[PDB]
């Protein structure tokens, strides 16, 4: 089990939904959540997730994204 | 804040990802999670989510779905 936290440019509900649905569509994801005071942290938990590829998809579709944490759960 | 639990026909990783991404795409959703021993419970948390419409979208795209719980968080 792996937990990944990505800071994402997502300044409205529509853009939060686009990013959440992108992360949720990666095979092996069990959980996706938006957190933080600014609602700009995407938290993804699953098995067999490549963090580098996930951040690259989010950067491509949301414009800006940065990997903040990877952690075994 | 509202938490919704839907039992969904999702017997593989690909079909779990399709259902998760469908729930995540609804505006106002903050969290989506797959739970249960059989990995067949979709847990959705957010604001302003219509549970009846959510279950109807999941039924249409995954084949079978049933609302199990709605709860204020």
């Amino acid at each position: 089990r792996t937990k990944i936290v990505v800071k994402v440019h997502m300044p409205c509900g529509k853009s939060r939904a686009k990013a959440m649905a992108l992360a949720a569509s990666v095979n092996g994801v069990d959980s996706v959540e938006i957190t933080g005071e600014d609602k700009d942290r995407l938290v993804v938990v699953g098995r067999g997730i490549d963090p580098v590829r996930l951040v690259a998809l989010l950067r491509e579709k949301c414009g800006l994204a940065e990997l903040l944490m990877v952690e075994l759960v």
